């Protein structure tokens, strides 16, 4: 079919994943929002875009709508990927309100 022309190395690096640990890597563009590089990143390894994290730099990226060009990702860059906790494993809450009539 088809591949492109140009794009960048992206190599991840899970950590926490609830006692895993994954190493891949990932072919992006450096104007593919961070958003985008988090789904690629959850399809391969699997964490939530929610929770996972990419960080860069040394410092964390807390921003899914910047990019990755932007930030300063080229071709053959690694980030490291963390996973949160954010399953809400407590009681399932879920009721309607309803305060007259008890």
């Amino acid at each position: 079919g088809s591949s492109g022309s140009s794009g960048m190395l992206i190599t991840v690096y899970c950590v926490r994943r609830d006692l895993t640990e994954v190493t891949f890597s990932l072919q992006v563009n450096p104007d593919f929002e961070l958003s985008n590089f988090r789904v690629l990143c959850e399809l391969e390894s699997g964490v939530p875009a929610e929770e996972a994290q990419i960080v860069y730099m040394e410092q964390l990226l807390t921003d899914d709508h910047c990019s990755l060009g932007s930030y300063g990702l080229k071709d053959g860059d690694m980030v490291v990927l963390l996973q949160k906790d954010n399953v809400g494993l407590r009681t399932p809450g879920r009721t309607p309100s309803g305060p007259s009539s008890g």
